[PDB]
């Protein structure tokens, strides 16, 4: 029952072996969800499930620099379901964010923004009921 859009500060930025866990439930008839790992106004890693992009469900990932979106990376494996509870785990590895949903590996996103210690907040937005958002070291 956290309020969305939600800002999760990441004190001191991200570092390899930091694991972010998001628990929530997708709203009925959802259209979109987004996670935004932010470096100030820049978005180092945008993770964006789209439930109806031309009648397809797709995960779009990208980076926003100086207000410009870059090259999209797309994944048609789509583990989210309207009305149902999910877990997203984002593990920071040296060279990528590694994302698992409901305990199944989903995708990796190579670091475009390389000042990891400056990626010091995570925004969570879109068509979910947000249960919890936290981090720990593994
Ligand atoms: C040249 C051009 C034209 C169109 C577009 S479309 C754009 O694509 C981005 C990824 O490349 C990103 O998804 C962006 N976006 C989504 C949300 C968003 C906000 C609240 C909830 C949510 F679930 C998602 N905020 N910004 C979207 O507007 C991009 C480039």
């Amino acid at each position: 029952p956290l309020i969305v859009p939600y800002n999760l500060p990441l004190p001191g930025g991200v570092v390899p072996r930091m694991l972010i866990t998001i628990l929530g439930t997708v709203k009925p008839n959802a259209n979109r969800i987004a996670l935004d790992f932010q470096r100030g106004n820049d978005v180092a890693f945008h993770f964006n499930p789209r439930f109806n992009e031309n009648n397809r469900r797709v995960i779009v990932c990208n980076t926003k620099l100086d207000n410009n979106w870059g090259r999209e990376e797309r994944q048609s494996v789509f583990p989210f379901e309207s009305g149902k509870p999910f877990k997203i785990q984002v593990l920071v590895e040296p060279d990528h964010f590694k994302v698992a949903v409901n305990d199944a590996h989903l995708l990796q996103y190579n670091h475009r923004v390389k000042k990891l210690n400056e990626i010091s907040k995570l925004g969570i937005s879109g068509d979910i009921d947000l249960t919890s958002a936290s981090y720990t070291m593994i």
